[PDB]
């Protein structure tokens, strides 16, 4: 046990708060109390979000080093790489970004898709953004080496931060500490949750929270609902992170399965389908709590299809965790109309 | 100066919080030291905002009386309309929301400039959304009654939102508290603010910060920077609202005039100067703090011009006020080319 042993940069305002999301209960049935763990209301680097959570503990290693440039890597409207722009930023140090096509960009969007949303906010930051395109891969890519490879020869000193900091030696530490957290939280909200329901795609979230809650005998609250539709190596991944992570924290707990739902990751990466869409619109429409059709969307599409086939004991308090990734929404404006009547 | 007299409705996590932006300040010459007060990051309801902290103050008489819509009024990616949509799909409500064309779409932003940003997440959030041609304007509207009557002649009772409820009774209520936040906010710090910027249009904001500032006999620190172009209306809805609410709370003092740098403004409303996205750049590229290309992108370089010209005594300390805006920020891509290295 001891998440305190590694050197936390700070990079938010604290502990991120939790949301009574009461209006949805009733809503879906009354048959649960969820609520909300809002990662996606962080701090005030360019509208926050759970990589941010990551980074404070790999930032010391980057600062008592003498690195000069962030070089990290996603998808188009990755949220990742937009955080490590505003981190660079905060930083003081450079900014090297790679959006790669990790989605089908829907044809009514092939034009704002690359210009509008996380991409948007990461050339405003300044960071040196780079419009490659190849498949998608929740692990190393053949580009992001070359790019790091690049910076070298020119006489710098790039820094690594893997997709979702899921390969990187930290990458699970930060959400160790989100256990930590909520542990806390239900002693002053005076609030139990049986099950925590987040999304997962490339481990490091839902990892951190496995290792962290195993802490305290708790990894079975965990409920992560799939969204990168390749539960083989994600599941993988993941707990890949989830024993390493318990081994940094001295958790001697093995994690050998977890909850990975994966009836929602359809039709594909990026892609929401009629039911993610009307996932948000419901949250949307009775919270004015937004949630995106890549992440959170689908993630909260599973939490509204489990509270309907009555999946958890009635009057339990779910948790869900809002990871963020609200600012890629401008970049899926077609699948919103307007409402009927 | 009794404000807590009025009851208030929880829409934020509580105060806002202050961000030391200790690298701008380093940036700008070491001439002061900047700080923001977050109301960008005040609420989990559609990333918040100042609308909601002047909302608080308004809920209860809408809850207490028995109303089935709420109609508010503004520009194609007003910022209120998108948070009123969330207060009405909170408090469990019909939304109607107005959008004026109050803004010269560039021709580069026009197919986008009503499909994305602030409009969308309006739509998600299952709001009526009436786009109208009337122009820009921080007075009663037309189409804003002529919904009130639409709706009250189809049987309903709507309730009355004005544009940045600044013409609302309780308008200024709201920032009236941003003051007595910011005094106990100095203890916490132990330091005191010398002066305090921040943007100003429909004029709420500005008049309830001057309103409770008065409280301390303090309202000479508030500068608030132009954003119209419309400087006599602006500066007298100001000052005008600003009196009602001295009365209110209690304050004696009456506001003739106060300081309203009419400088940043240019081009009009809604539309930034080559100055307005070096600012936002400046900010980003420094802090990992957005501001956006129609208000608080101005007040920030407002906020710069003023640095440099040496406007404020050396190590003194300012607080700039980050009202939101950011997500809006999508429908103006076209500003912020990837910068090189
Ligand atoms: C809102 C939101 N929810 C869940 C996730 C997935 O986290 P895990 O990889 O830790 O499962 C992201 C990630 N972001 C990436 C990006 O490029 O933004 C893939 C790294 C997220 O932004
Ligand atoms: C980011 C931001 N900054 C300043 C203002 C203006 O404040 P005052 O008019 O209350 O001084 C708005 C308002 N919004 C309106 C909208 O339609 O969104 C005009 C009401 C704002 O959104």
């Amino acid at each position: 046990a001891g998440v305190a042993k590694f050197a936390k940069y700070p990079l938010t305002f604290g502990p991120s708060p939790i949301s009574n999301l009461n209006r949805l209960s009733q809503h879906l049935g009354s048959k649960v109390n969820v609520y909300a763990k809002r990662e996606d209301c962080n701090s005030g680097l360019a509208f926050g979000g759970n990589t941010l959570r990551k980074l404070e503990y790999i930032v010391p290693d980057i600062v008592e080093g003498d690195y000069t440039h962030l070089v990290s890597i996603g998808g188009r409207q990755s949220n990742q790489t937009r955080m490590v722009a505003a981190l660079a930023a905060k930083l003081g140090k450079k900014c090297v970004l790679i959006q790669e096509d990790w989605v089908p960009i829907p044809e009514a969007e092939k034009d704002v898709y690359n210009r509008v949303g996380n991409i948007e906010l990461s050339r405003i930051m300044g960071a040196d953004v780079r419009v490659i395109e190849d498949g998608f891969d929740i692990g190393m890519r053949k580009s992001f080496a070359n790019a790091l490879q690049e910076l070298e020869d020119a006489g710098h000193k790039p820094y690594p931060i893997p997709a979702g900091c899921s390969e990187h030696k930290y990458g699970g530490l930060g959400f160790v500490g989100f256990a930590d957290e909520v542990i806390n939280q239900e002693v002053e909200l005076g609030i139990k949750f049986d099950k925590i329901v987040v999304c997962c795609v490339t481990g490091s979230t839902t990892a951190g929270i496995l290792a962290g809650m195993a802490q305290y005998g708790r990894q079975d609250d965990v409920i992560a609902i799939d969204a990168s539709f390749t539960s083989e190596k994600t599941k993988e991944q993941t707990l890949r992170i989830a024993n390493n992570t318990a081994k940094l924290i001295g958790v001697e707990h093995e994690f050998k399965d977890f909850t990975l739902d994966t009836r929602f990751a359809y039709p594909c990466y990026g892609v929401p389908n009629e039911g993610t869409i009307e996932a948000i619109r419901t949250c949307a429409e009775q919270e004015g709590v937004l949630t995106d059709p890549v992440y959170e969307g689908k993630s909260m599409q599973g939490l509204i299809a489990l509270i309907k086939e009555d999946y958890f004991k009635p009057g339990a308090n779910v948790l869900y965790v809002h990871l963020g990734g609200a600012p890629a929404l401008s970049a899926y404006s077609s699948f919103f109309p307007t409402k009927t009547a």
